[PDB]
This record gives structure tokens, sequence and C-alpha cells, in this order.
């Protein structure tokens, strides 16, 4: 049977298998033992080791009777019929461009709020996670952060999964603005020129949820995240949130800029929506639940570790299509004439990454650079598409 | 002696004179017998009449008694020494041009509050103050109406007589900025234009009265408007204020980016400077006033009507010179080109003239132009020049 | 005919009578003759001194074509058919009083907004409007100052002159509370226990013109008070707003607390609400128009000097029969006892008294008694009575 | 040698000793493997497993290797020497006190705001924190949850940590009120009461971190919570937060009151240190977490599982002895009959409760009675005093 033919693969010319092997062969393709799918295969290997004192065998039964459970994954994991069949390489390289890139300093840590001068110019770290459940880190990737302008995205995309893209769009506009991201100023029709600046953000976060108050707003917009994360760290900074809606004067401007040009929906109350859009900015993430969201966006609005769809094909293609021409503001030109990678990146470092059908990623490094893109993650997503090929462009 | 030289004058080879005659010659001049400086005289002259049932004669005593006190002005006044020696004319001239313009119609009275939208597109009136007290008045000249931005030169003035041309200027800039007057953008050195657009408003109003709070600022400005204004009407229109304080999207974003920018003294809160910009521009006058208050402007920063000094002769120079170059924004040019005097309008309507060393002049109309300026009020501009050769750079 | 015989009781044993003389006669009655209802009287007056040079005599023809227009009110004025057919003897006896009452001095003038510590603590003014047009005054009464809290019966009036009885009461108890104005504490069924309390009047003025904003509610207001002063003068003062708005500490906590338990009609704005509260409160009167608003009050609800209904009877009605149980707060029992009218007072000086059916009164004092009351206005209150019998329930 | 005796002690006649005897020998006394003070002691262990495959023996030179660091805590834990000698006794009194309360039911959850009626009215956790380091817990007991109330001894504990017990008196009164927790009066120095009612707790968190903002006050309070809980979850409940800063209008009422009255230091913005009293009452936490800042309060001021001093000894009691008094508000007398200890509650459920020199300890269950108690939790803390002899006056 195919149960047998995979414990004959595992094991080599032998009767038994025990567990600690198997576990080690699992892992060494790319997979997490805490990988939701597998949860009841790890639970009976638990109920495996309540009996014995220390190590058991496997040689039929046990084998079988805990593979039984959704035995669909497991067979192509271990036939290497993935999106990277060598994981252990590309992990590889994972770690030689993340070695490669701290040697490069020199920047300057966000001192706008106190909350952002007070990591030291030295955490660096990268995750990965595949459209197909393989995830990788490599450095400070557990330090929570906050999202900052790489929950923009994450925020447009919902409102056309609700919305719908006539509707969303008919708020916002849909091409490069060619200034700054802070700049006050409309497109053609009086309209944010696209959802990535902070004027068409502003104006995206009044569509979503509308009449509900800020506490029903965020634990939806929470809930999203949740599930688009795949069930990883999604929290709250409350030091930042109350540093940044002191600090924002800039956001301020824009939103009354916006409120005397008509930019919004009928019955929407402008400072409240500021004051959620900041606390939108102020959810913290790690390396491991922005490489996971991002896969999602990268997959097909699927979750990649739990199977469950968050978003309409629309919301992401959209979304994606918005991110590449729009996601490093007036640097996107040159970022997708290097990289050519949908991206987005916040002030207080991080670089989240999508490789349409391969994979999402975040890399996070506090120091920043003039343009207020991190160095090392500038770096290190200049030297992936160098050596890995990704470019949309490449042959 | 010059009493009884100034007697013979009066008199036609008669012994006695009547009060009423009196009384009438004093009138044809242009003084207006409610003139604070001739009080005493009118003062004793009703402690004449309280003796006689009905008309009394003053021979040679009662005249030189009343005339005693402050025997100046009457002397110039009837000797024709003023700057305008026949002012019945140039009474007649302001009459023909009010009814020229009055046959001029079509426009659009300001409707983005309703305390605008409610004045009847008829009402129209003039009032012209001269530098040496003469008072003409035509049309509806005693209605209340909004300084709105009328206002802006008074602010500046009273900064720079308070503090001082170099300390206010280190704030705002000097120069026309060449676009409109709620354009959201800064001088070269991220500083307002000059202090007649918006921007360089709010700055000035930060300057006043620093540390001290809304009311005792607002109890400061109007003290100063009142005896600018030589004790005439000086309100608060408080329908307008609540009005004007909830659709002010652009004065907030003006002011939030001022902010953002650094324009302020240190220790200043923006939003109550707002407010109080709001409530300056909510303060309410009549043409009568507001005339004594363009000719206090146009003496020497002395009062016309009281003789009393209210600005540093530094304050009335440097108000002229930015009205002349930044007083109608950007029709300010065209604006110079055909009228070439110091002059300020407010979407209220109302035209507040300088004719330095001459006069100064209210003209208000409710309905504007698509300038923002009242028709019958820049028709009148325009044909007071041609006809009265006021022009700065005439022959 | 009845016009001869007024002409003959005018003259005694003449042909012809002079003007000055009609009008003498005329205002010793106690009629002013700017009374709105003798405005054509007087015009044609004008119209006959227009010809003569000084003095005419109306014999037969003038005096009948001037007394023709409206010919009911000079009537009953010279036939001594008003309220007080002696008004001389009724204005000698407030003189009276008025100077009694100034030797009384020694207080506190209200100091915690300096907008009220600074008049100085001898102003002292009283004024009388009869029921039937006859107008009284003696000292400083032309000198603007805040109603305060004289506005709250001018308040509950107008809501239930709008709504009704039953409906306002739906919302404010009926009985007095026991305690100071301030206290924070409602009835047995969580509510005000009348609209005189702080507590009740935040109430009652929610219930005014729901709906629309501060800027309607406020004209809305402004044009009621007009009508019910007879078009005198009724103002803002808005450096007494700047100040209240400020030091209102205790009325933001009562505001909130009615806020928690449910006072306020359906869809109501507390904040906006309390600011328009203390707008209410910064409407500037003199003796003379809050004179006549008590006159109003007293009458019918409709106007002395005009002859205009203003409010329903029953709005009337329950006015005089809550400011006698609650005028004076916890004092108003003893107010009752000694006085026995209905009657408001305000910290800003000035008492409003009505005699129903008689009259309507303005004392105002700034300096203060420990109660909160003016001393001479307390003294004045109390010595009226004692000389004429004013109390309801005396023979 | 000490190591050899204990080495002894662990074995029975035999020569060599098994890691998981070892791991099962010490947590049988209530020890937690995590706990920090042994940190080095199991890196050590893990050293260990990395070289053999399956299980490791130790006779005598790597149990004294592992053993060596720190040897103080060791020889007292398996001495006996506690200050519960067999804490597996006591844990079965918590679980049959936690089933007997189990089985009682019946109450409302709260519902005032949406994320408190979001719990099922059957989540019921219990958590004790012995003041040497032994823990235990049963049921629900690590869902996050909001303190609420829980936080106000927190609070106050740590103003006199940082100022002193006589200055922060200067400020709060030291008596039961007799009245509820949220009713709006003052002691008879117009001051609050003491600092377990709202009013006390509004005045207390004024006195912390003064000058900063709150940025850096929420900043430096959760550093004190994070130490005093021992590195435990502390977290932020935003929506709650949300929610309760909307619905606060009771806790607005006695801010205003308490800022007429002049109850705060002097440069106190009185509604940003409400916002701040809203965030501090959103602070999550679990009964593991809460369990550790009880027995940090029971024991010194110093942390049980981390042994460092975090509060002066000044200020643990003073927080025991306003606990003891005002801890249930109007209930602690009957509290105190009944249990004797200090306790305090919060509307999301939870009890936290001191046992001094002995433990602390958290009682979560949403459900609550008419007096806004757990059910569960009060149920738990009375049969816990009749069934242990815990009652502060028991012989």
């Amino acid at each position: 049977s195919l149960e047998d033919l995979l414990f004959y693969t595992i094991a080599e010319g032998q009767e038994k298998i025990p567990v600690h092997k198997f576990i080690t062969a699992l892992k060494s393709t790319g997979l997490r033992t805490s990988d939701p799918r597998l949860k009841e295969c790890m639970d009976m290997l638990r109920l495996t080791l309540q009996t014995t004192s220390d190590g058991v065998m496997l040689d039929k039964d046990l084998f079988k009777k805990c593979v039984q459970s959704n035995i669909v994954l497991l067979t192509q994991a271990f036939r290497r019929k993935f999106v990277i069949p060598d994981f252990m390489s590309f992990t590889s390289h994972i770690d030689e461009l993340y070695e490669s890139a701290k040697k490069q300093s020199g920047g300057k840590v966000a001192d706008y709020i106190p909350q952002l001068a007070k990591f030291s110019p030295d955490l660096w770290g990268v995750s990965v996670c595949t459209v197909d459940g393989q995830r990788h880190s490599t450095g400070d990737t557990k330090v929570p952060f906050c999202l900052q302008s790489c929950v923009k995205p994450l925020k447009y995309a919902i409102a056309v999964n609700d919305l719908g893209t006539e509707y969303v769009h008919r708020y916002v506009g849909k091409e490069p603005s060619g200034l700054r991201f802070n700049k006050l100023f409309l497109n053609e029709d009086d309209k944010p020129h696209n959802p990535m600046v902070n004027a068409g953000a502003i104006v995206v976060t009044s569509l979503i949820k509308q009449g509900v108050n800020n506490a029903e707003k965020f634990d939806y917009v929470m809930q999203f995240l949740n599930k688009m994360a795949g069930n990883e760290y999604v929290g709250f900074s409350n030091a930042t949130f109350q540093s940044e809606r002191e600090s924002g004067d800039r956001n301020f401007a824009i939103g009354y800029y916006l409120k005397e040009k008509k930019c919004f929906p009928e019955g929407t109350d402008m400072v409240g929506i500021l004051d959620f859009y900041f606390q939108l900015c102020s959810i913290e993430v790690t390396c491991e639940s922005a490489s996971v969201m991002a896969a999602t966006l990268a997959n097909g609005g699927f979750c990649p570790i739990t199977g469950e769809r968050v978003l309409s094909p629309e919301a992401v293609r959209n979304t994606l299509s918005l991110m590449h021409s729009c996601g490093m503001y007036d640097f996107s030109g040159q970022f997708a004439f290097h990289v050519g990678l949908p991206a987005k990146s916040g002030v207080a470092g991080g670089i989240l990454l999508v490789v349409p059908n391969v994979m999402g990623m975040m890399c996070w490094s506090p120091p920043l650079d003039k343009m207020g893109n991190s160095v090392k993650g500038i770096h290190f997503c200049h030297d992936l598409v160098s050596l890995c090929n990704f470019h949309n462009y490449d042959n």
C-alpha cells in the first residue's frame, strides 16, 4: 500500500522506524511539526509516547494508524512534489544572503517617535513561508514590531473582498502618483492617486465595515488578519499607538484635505477614522506571521498552512497589481527595475515580499536609509533576485 | 480776533448768527456733529438750548465761549485747509459711482454657510472716512456683516506694532505666493509666503498676545479694533462663528500643515489658535466703522476722528506694502494694474480701501464674482480710479 | 368727536396746541415716543416739522390726521385706563428704593472668570416695563451684561411653547430640589428635579430645536429672545463665553451624569448641547431689554410694547409656577416668604422680577452676597414689597 | 557532601538516577521547570541530553555539575522547608473547591460593553502562586482577560513606591467610603475617601510619572507590571479599550468633579489622565500572571519566582491595609467577616487574593452576581477559608 511504500522509503532495509527518525525526516523537507494540517498526526504520536518510558518502534500498525488521518499531504511532501523540491538549498541561499546583508551597516533608526528609536541597530531577521507550507527563519524573527505601512495592502485587499473592485475604486485611483507618500494632492477627479499613498490609505480605511464603531472595526480587521496569518502572532502596541496618534500632524492635514474634497463615503467620521488608521498601523507582528500573511497573498487568497480561503481571487489580483506599481512609492519604478516583485516597506524596518505562486517573505531591520527603507532589507531584496532569478521579466 | 474773523465769515453782513446756521455750515464741510474732538463744543450748545424755548442768537459772547474749547480744528475746517477742500463734490462723485455700480448685477451670494446666504442680493453700501475727519456714506451702510478676510491686515499690523517687523517676519514671508489664498504650500524656508494668504494669517494670529488664553487674546484684539475704529461699532456674530468653525476643513488642513513644518512660536496650541482665528474672522462691522479703520491705516497709524496713535509707523508702512502686493491674492497684480491702491476683500462682500494720506473706504455688497469679490465693489473700485486719479503711478 | 374731546382735554381754554406740549403730555403718562405702536404717529409729526422753521400749531386738522392712525391706545392713555393710572408716583417710589439700596454696600463681585471681576462695585440700575407699555429706568441701565442664569426660565418657556407641557415634563421634574443649584443628583425617577437647577436646565436646552446644528439653534433662540424683548438689545459676549466654556467643570460633570442616566432625548450630542448651554448663558442684555422680557412673561405671553404673541398661555403659566417655587433655588422658600413674586437671579448681578398682570423688572448690581445674589437687588426686592404690597398672598 | 546527601535522598538504594526521575521529584514539590532561578540548571540538563540518543544516567559527577549552580533553593525544596511542606494536598483542596464552585451557576456576564458579553458563562479558572515559587493552576487559566478594577491596588502601590506614603495620601483619603464605588462625593477635606473607589483611583493615576506623556506613563507602568508578574503575560486589549473609553460617562463625571474641587497635583491634564486610566484598566492578564502579581504583593514586595524587589515594604504594607478595608467597596465589611483576606475584584470576572506570607491567587469567571462579583469566585473564596483556616483573626 501507499503507507507501506512510505514506510519503506523512510526505512533503510530495516524492520522498525523510530519516531525521532520520522520527525527528522519530516522536518528536513521544510514542514513544521506545529502545522495545523498535521495536528491530529502529532496528537497520536503523543498518545504513543504516553506508554513507553523512552522511545517507541513503529513497524506496520502504529505508523499506519498515525498516518491514516488526512493522508494526502505526506505523500506529496515525501515525493518531492511541492513547489520547492529541495528547501534545504533555498534555505542555505537565504542564510548566505542574510550573512551578506548583515555586514552592511550604517543607517538611521527612525526617531520621530520614541518607540521606534529604541531598537538596537543590529536586529536583523528574515522569514520565508512557501505557498505549500514550507517555512524557514533566520535571525531575530520573533521580536514584535509594528507593521506601520505594511498594513496598507492588507487593508485594501479586505475592502475589495467585502465590497468589490468597482465600488472600492469608485473612491481611490489606480495609477502611480509620481511624488512622495505624504504629499497633499489628488488625481484628476479629486481622488487619491492610489490606495498605497497615505491619502488613499486613509480613504480605504473608511470603506471597511462602515456604520459600526471602532471597537467592531478593529475586531473585524483583527479577525481577518488572524486567519490571514494562519493564527500566528498578531498584536497591538499601545505605547506605539499613543506616540503615533500624537505625532501625526501630516496625516491630520491629509485627513482634513480629503474631508474638504468629499473623498469619503456618506456618513463617515473622519477623526475617528484617522484614529482607527493609527490603530491599524500599531498592529504588531513578527517575521513569522508576516511571512505567512505574504504567503496568503501570494498563493490564491487561500492560507498556506491552513488551506482556508480568506480573500477573493479579485482581491489578491488587485492587491498585487497595485503593490507592484505603488509599493515603494516614487521608488517603485526603480524597485521594479531591479527586483520586479510585489513588495511593501515600513519605517519600523520590515519588507513584505510576495513571489506569486512561490512564497511570502518578511525582512526586518530597524535602521533605515534616506528613502525610508531598511538598508539590510533592500540589500537582501536586491541580492535575492540576482542570485535566484525571481524578477518577473526574467526568462 | 480769530474768533471774530470766523464769526464774520459765517455771517453775511448781519449782527447775530443762529445755532442752526452754524451747525449747517459746519456739516457742509464734512465733519459730523458727533465728532469726539467737537464733544465739548456741542455740549455747550446744548447748555445754550436748555434756556431758550426755541432758537437762540449768538452775537459775540456765547459764540466765543463755545468755540474757545480746543480752537484749532475749526480754523482749518472753515479755512478749507483740509486734504479735500470741497468734500461736497467728492461726495457727489461717490454717489454717481454708487449709482453706476448699482445698475450692475448678477453674481452669487456666498452659500458655504447659511449666515452668508441670507443677505438679499441688493444690499449695497459705501462709506468714506477722510484722514481729517470728513465722512460720507451712501446705501446700506449700517447693516452688520463679518469682516472675514478683511481682518488679516488688521491682524498683521497689530503684531508688528507689539513685537516688531524683524521678529514678526522671522515667521512669515514677504512675497506674493502666485497661487490661491488657500493653497497648502510654503516658501523656500518652509514659511508662509506672506501674512495675507491663509497660512501666513494663521501664523500671524499665533504671534499676538502669546501665553494668555483666548478670552484675553480676544479682549486685547477687540480693544485694539475699538480704538482703531474710533469707538465705532465692532461686534461678534456667534451664529457665523458657529457655522465657520464647523466648515473650516481647509483651514484645519493648513493649520496641521504649519504645525508639522514648525511654523509657530514655541508653546502654541494650534487648535486653540485656529478657534481664535475663526473668532477674529467672525467680528462684525458696518461700512462706517470699517471706513474709519481704513482711515486709521491710511493716516499715520493715528485715528482720524480721535487724534490717537494706535499703531507704530512701521506697522502702517508694513501693512500697506503687503496689502498692495498681496491684498487680492493672485489677482493683486491685475488689481494693482487698474487701481493701484491697498485693498482687501472678504467673501461676505466688503472691500476695504486705503488711499494713503487721503482716506479709508468700505464698500459692501454680498453677491460675489467667480474670483470671490463683490461685483459692485470691484466695479466701484475700478471706476473710482478712472474718475478721480487715485492710481499710485498716475501723474 | 373723540379726537375733539382729546384735543380739548390736552388744551386749557385755548385754540391751538403746540407739538411739544402734546409730546410732554404723552410722556408724562409713561409711554415712550419710540414706542413701535406709535411709530406712524411720530412719523407724521416729523412730516409736520419738515415745513415750519421752528414750532407748529395743530388746531383741528393736523392733530386729527396724526392721531387717526391706530386711535385706540391714546384714548386709554389719556383716560387713565392703564394698569397704573399714575405712573409718576410708582416711578418716585422706584427712585426712593433705588436710593435706599445704593446706600447699602459691601459684597464680592464674582471673580471665577475675569469678565465678571471687571465691573466696579458701584454700577446699580433698575428698569420697569409695565404690561401696557409704561417704562421707567434709573441708574446704569444700558451697560451690557450677561444674563447667565436669568436665561433658564426663558429657555424652559420656549420648549413648552414648541413641544408642550406633557412632552417637556416627560424629561424634567416639577418640584423644588431642596439643595444647591449645582448639586449632582436626580429625582426619584432619575430625572432633574426641575428646569431651574443646572441639571434640569441642561436637559431643557437639549429639547429645543432638536436635530439642527448649534448655529440654527442659536439663531432660533436669538430670534425668540428678540421678539420677546420687543426688539431691544440682545447680544453676545464672546469673551465671557470663552472664559465660561473653560471654567465649567461642574457643568461638565452634570452633563456626563445626565448622559449616563439617560436623561436626554434620543440623538443628542451632550458636549455640543453643553457648548450651546454656555452660549445661551453668554447672551448680553441691558436692564431695559430684560425688563421688557419680564413684562412679556408677566402679561400673557404677548409682548407689552408690540402687542405680539410670543409664547403659549401654557408656557407663561408653567414658567411663573416654576419660577415661584424654584427661582432662587434653596432660597426660594425664604424669598417667597418675604417677596412672594416670580424672580430669577444671575451671578453677574441682575434680578428678573415678574409682577403678573402688572409689570416686569430688572435690577442689576455686580457685587454679590454669600448666597450668590446682588445685595442691592435683594434689598430692592425686599423693600418694594414692603412699600407697594406686591406679595402674592397680601390682601 | 550536601550534594551527595541530596543524591542519596533522591535515589533508593541504587547507583544511578535518571534525569526524568529527578525532574518528576522536583515537580512533585511544586516548582516549575521553567523557573528562572533554575534556568542554568535546566540548560545543563539539555547539554546532557544533546549527547545520548535517549536517556542518560547521573551517578556522581554530572549531577554535581548541574546542581552546583546556585545550590541554595534545591536544599530547601527537598528538605521540605518551604512555607507549604506538602503542596500536593493544598492543590487537591484547590481542585475540590474548584469542582464545588463549578456546580454553582446562574449569573449575568457583564454586557455594558460587547467585549465582556462574549465569554461563555462556563470559563472558570484558578491559579495559586506560593511565596516560595510553588505554582498550581486548574481550569481555563490562560485565556486573556482585562484586569479592569483589579489594577487599582497595583496602581496605588506603585505611586507610594516612587513618591512615598506621606505625599501620596496628601491627595487621597484612608477610610472606607460606606457607599458604592462610583458615587460622586469626597471626604471631609474634599478628597477621595480612599484609592480603591473610582475617584481615588483617578487621583492616584495622576500621581504616577508626572510630566511625561501617556506613552512614557504606559511604558513605565507596563515595565513595573512585567517585573511584578515575574515576566509573565501582561498585554493590552485595544478592542476593550476602545469600547471602555466610549461608555465611561460615570468616570468622566467623576473626573470633572475631581478637577473642580482641585483634587489633582499641579499641571495635570484630566482628560489625558482619564484616557490613561482606561488604558490601565485595559491591560490583559491570565490567572497565571495575576497569581504571580498577588504573590509579589503577599511576599515582601519581592518577586516570588525571580527574587527581585519591585516595591518598597511601605508600599506593600499600605496596599494590603487598604485592600482589606476597601477591596470589595461597601461589601468589604461583609467580605472581611467571612474571608478576612486582602482581595480585589473586577467586572470581567477575576478575584485577586493575597494570603500574606503564604501566597497570591487569581480566580476568573465572567458571570457576575448582582454585587458585581463572579459567583464562582465568591463561592471559592468563602469555601477556601472555611476549609483551610485563612481568616486573619482565626486561631
